[PDB]
């Protein structure tokens, strides 16, 4: 039903992206998102080029619909992962935090849509010129690495500053979020925590369920003094890291090495980084990916009719 | 034009509140907001009971429309300020951060509408029972004291948790904000920084203009380790306070004593706390209060028509 500049740009059915997620954005879960009319995205967080090549191929076994790949600029294999996306003709590439200008042009030579994740208007506009096709404006309530501006303000300001489509991310978990994000100027939404809490997800069921029971207050920011702030589930281990950032900052940096995997794969609460957004307190049950998208789209429609009721 | 449960509850024309502000919410500026169809609110931040009584009276010299008074629960004269509001029959009382349950019942005996400011659903619901008539859900992007949840998430979650009207605050500066806040479940909006940047305001013109030139990144949070976190303009003096919170926390607490006034009244950047929300980067000019309200209402309407275009 709903169609935007983002639906045209990606030949997509719904304006819903799956956030690139390291260790959580598997080919299985991204395929279900693409089959349901959204845009799944493989999270190449801790992947070597062979891992990504195999993941790309095993996603095309599960769907012929468009999909994307997410690359962390800080990754030791960022350059190689970009070339993997090129020679596999990945339709859409997403970039994590940083400035992916050095990769725009060659990805655009190959017909790949480039959508950087930004946390400021000045960087949104900087990549817009660099050639980017769209921009994901991610507020600080999101899970994983965060910026300093909230979704409510960032999406508004970025939309007015660039002419390419803006995709709101951070805190979106239902049809009200999409409506409000669209009201703020976005033309699609990207969700992470809402798509981890799906039956197609293969995260350790502890993870899914810590999301179900988490309130909107049950997150904290770790890594802020080390320069890389990230939002995780409020847990004793996370408070230990907040302390260790001040007292022993290098021992803290090693305490997080591989901490996301012990959360994702093994559901280890004592040594895991359960990256989640504040949206977790908006999530109350595990739903199949297609049901999530259709529920969000109907509620998005009903919210617009209510907003109409005021005129 | 636009009418909600909040417009009925307050016999107000538009669903726009002026945030209670200490040293900035003067009877002059709140009168202009009430005359323009919104709800001005006197900020009794640093007022003794005589100050508030005189301020209330000198507001009724400037308008006969409804208005409110904001009380800080931490104030040495909170109890006396509440009784002043009673014997002057103030129509609406707003409470700052904390739990104002001890004041609900007696204010409700006197025909005064009680609207606490909350930063969680559990406190929103707790005051809803205590008898509150509405609730201001204030996200962490707001100016002044802040909570831990962003507007995009808090307004959504609080609206579903209570049946009394929810008023979105924090990050709202234009008609898109109102539309998105309404989409999130609110039935009115409260603004602070947008109403400081008005010609009717009497803050030192440095203050207004530091708001004009501030981006959405030009704020920081001070007072977080001392327990009372507040969002101020990103300034060297504010960074000095962030440092002094760790090293000499009691010397820091005295560094903030009266720091809001040197900002408001004297525009002292070296010793002032320029409380502002991230919305400051959405504000580009100084406008008269009535123009602000009508611009916001028209843009609110045009945003709803755009949202309609997607069906
Ligand atoms: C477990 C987890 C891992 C994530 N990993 C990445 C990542 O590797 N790269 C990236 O750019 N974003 C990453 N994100 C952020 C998401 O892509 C998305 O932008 C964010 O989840 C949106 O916020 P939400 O959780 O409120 O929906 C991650 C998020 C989560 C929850
Ligand atoms: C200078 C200033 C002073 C404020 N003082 C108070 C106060 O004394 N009590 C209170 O409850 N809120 C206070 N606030 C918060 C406002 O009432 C309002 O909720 C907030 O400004 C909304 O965020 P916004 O600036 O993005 O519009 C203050 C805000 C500012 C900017
Ligand atoms: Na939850
Ligand atoms: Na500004």
């Amino acid at each position: 039903t709903v169609r935007t500049r983002v639906t045209d740009l990606l030949e997509i059915e719904h304006p819903i992206l799956m956030g690139g997620m390291a260790w959580a954005g598997t080919p299985t879960l991204a395929a279900a998102v693409s089959e349901a009319g959204g845009l799944g995205i493989i999270g190449s967080g801790a992947m070597k080029p062979d891992d990504l090549r195999k993941a790309i191929s095993e996603l095309r076994q599960k769907t012929d619909k468009p999909f994307g790949v997410n690359i962390i600029l800080v990754s030791p294999w960022a350059d190689d992962l970009v070339k993997v996306c090129i020679e596999e003709k990945v339709p859409v590439v997403t970039f994590g935090a940083g400035n992916p200008t050095k990769y725009i042009r060659e990805l655009k030579e190959n017909g790949t849509k480039v959508i950087p994740v930004v946390a400021s208007d000045s960087l949104a506009r900087m990549v817009e010129r660099a050639g980017a096709d769209a921009v994901i404006a991610e507020g600080m309530e999101s899970g994983g690495h965060i910026g300093e501006v909230t979704t409510f303000v960032l999406v508004n300001k970025v939309s007015r500053s660039v002419n390419i489509p803006v995709i709101a991310a951070g805190g979106i978990a239902d049809g009200r979020g999409m409506a409000a994000a669209f009201a703020l100027g976005a033309e699609a939404v990207q969700m992470g925590t809402r798509f981890v809490a799906s039956v197609e997800s293969d995260v350790h069921p502890v993870y899914k369920e810590k999301i179900v029971k988490a309130s909107i207050r049950d997150t904290v920011v770790t890594g802020a003094k080390l320069g890389h702030p990230a939002r995780v589930l409020r847990t004793p281990f996370a408070r230990k890291i907040q302390e260790m950032e001040f007292e022993n900052p290098m021992q803290a940096e090693e305490m997080l090495v591989g901490s996301l995997r012990r959360a994702v794969v093994e559901g280890d609460l004592e040594r895991g980084s359960f990256m989640v957004g504040q949206s977790a307190g908006l999530i109350d049950e595990i739903k199949p990916v297609k049901q999530i998208i259709e529920d969000i789209l109907k509620e998005f429609k009903e919210t617009v009719e209510k907003l109409r009721g005021y005129i």
